[PDB]
């Protein structure tokens, strides 16, 4: 199907099956918790959580990019660091929301 | 206007107004060349490169989520990498396109 980077985790296509298992390693996503992980963007708070994904144009424009190759293949890879904004109104909840996501597979029974 | 992370770069608006200067450290932008800073999005070959940035569901489900609290303020951290498929015929020209425009502003004030 899609390449990874334009799949979309749904109810039907979960966030494991599209991205792999949440976990510790280099190569894993980390974030998500059981619902999140189940539903994708059926997720009753995804547009809260979608509100911090970059544009294209700004995930090419604020990005540190680079060229990786290992056994594995050729990577493109990416980081940066988005900002909160604390005169947000939502600021508060957005801080609960992205807490109860980050390394949740740590709690997973 | 938009926050950072969902602008779009445009010859009206471009890399540099949207997303800074091109540098070297930790939140600064190193991609494009002269002519993808100064056209953002209407870039001739913006395609070529928009096919490898993740959705919002790919850069939630792929990525290592971080949240950094510092005297700057609260920061959402990111890091991953996005496998090229080296079998596809096109690969070659993507390569060649990626590492045309990573690092370029080291050969320009």
């Amino acid at each position: 199907k899609k390449p990874r980077q334009k799949r979309t985790a749904t109810k039907a296509y979960n966030v494991t099956q599209a991205f792999g298992r949440r976990g510790p390693e280099q190569t894993q996503g980390n974030f998500g918790d059981q619902e999140l992980i189940r539903q994708g963007t059926d997720y009753k708070h995804w547009p809260q959580i979608a509100q911090f994904a970059p544009s294209a144009s700004a995930f090419f424009g604020m990005s540190r990019i680079g060229m990786e190759v290992t056994p594995s293949g050729t990577w493109l890879t990416y980081t940066g660091a988005i900002k909160l904004d604390d005169k947000d109104p939502n600021f508060k909840d957005q801080v609960i929301l992205l807490n109860k996501h980050i390394d949740a597979y740590k709690t997973f029974p």
